[PDB]
């Protein structure tokens, strides 16, 4: 029940939400690489999560860095590049792939919040880097579930 | 981390949930109606939940009334009345459909609890009608799986 | 919000994912038979975790017991046995049906922290077994998700 091991569980469970977006989704070889090297940072940003912080020279970390958040911020501009402007708010569906990474995207935002609590039970020993990759992927998951729906998102209604 | 942020989370999962059941699960032209129209009540939920009540007279209120529930309690009634008694406990699954809504009732009872949790951090400040549309939600939710199992429910045993 | 039915509530949530591996996955008779025994377990494990343990001699019990631990302990060993070493670590994903079995897995492994907590929140009041089984569980659907994949696991990289 520690702060930690609930942020790396989230991640977990993140992870899967992908998986599963990518076996039922069918995504083309573009986006399926992207999500696989996604996994692949869900793994490191777990495993950062669940091993404190020390000031231990002798092996090598296995940490978040910025340069996979940075990562995320250039495939969030690229993709969102060739998307029109959002007319309305966007619910969360539409074709298989996208109502799947729409799934993972809340998944990913619960486990930020959690990142950003063990930060809180913690801030000397867990580093900020996992909850702010998990705050970018959101972000890039919303803009995949977009690309994902060729013939318009759903859409939300005042009505 | 608030309680109000927690709440207003849960409700997108539960809405990305309620996606994947149409995505996934094929459903009818009424039930997909019906489903839709969820959606866009669960994107009200969420921004009533996110937003604190003040005596603010100038911006038209974005909130869950009493109606969202009544029409809720009102579609559990109709689409109840053509299913038979319950032999024994059902278990989650069946079709694909009714898996999917299974899920989703799921999403929407923690949905739910977080929306209580909100009410009890702020009493006067939080509305308690999203907690009372995502109680009614998980009724209904479980019905349609029920509708959406014409060949029979799984169930329990004892055994 | 009581820690015994945010158990029971993430119980059900399990169960519903195992509900979805099953209708979406497409499992042979034999793995469908044991995700059923499964379904029917978790089903006891909620009522256990929601009912407060009195010295009430009058109803018959329906409690995790021993036994179903055993159980899931014989078939880890059984299904684990048909699998090559693992070569790296398992990233969550591959067929459907392993998709699945992970998302499951991750659920499961969320249940298992709420039912510990059920048991700290109450360690005379709550049994330890349903926590044991999930526990064990989530070994079990971790082993049939490598079974589900039969040209390999996805694989985390270094790289």
């Amino acid at each position: 029940t520690d702060a930690r091991l609930v942020a790396y569980a989230d991640c977990d469970e993140a992870n899967a939400a992908i998986g599963a977006a990518l076996a039922l989704g069918h995504p083309d070889t573009q986006i399926t690489d992207v999500l696989r090297q996604i996994q692949n940072d869900l793994f490191d940003a777990g495993a950062d999560l669940s091993t404190p912080i020390v000031e231990n020279p002798k092996h090598p970390p296995l940490r978040i860095a910025q340069s996979y958040i940075d990562r995320l911020e250039g495939w969030c501009d690229a993709y969102n590049a060739g998307l029109p402007a959002l007319k309305s708010f966007v619910l969360p569906g539409g074709s298989p792939l996208s109502a799947l990474l729409h799934v993972a995207r809340t998944v990913v935002r619960r486990a930020e919040r959690s990142a950003w609590a063990a930060v809180d039970a913690h801030p000397e020993g867990v580093s900020v880097l996992p909850a702010k990759y998990l705050n970018r992927l959101s972000d890039l998951l919303f803009i995949l579930s977009r690309v994902a729906n060729p013939d318009g998102d759903v859409l939300w209604r005042p009505g």
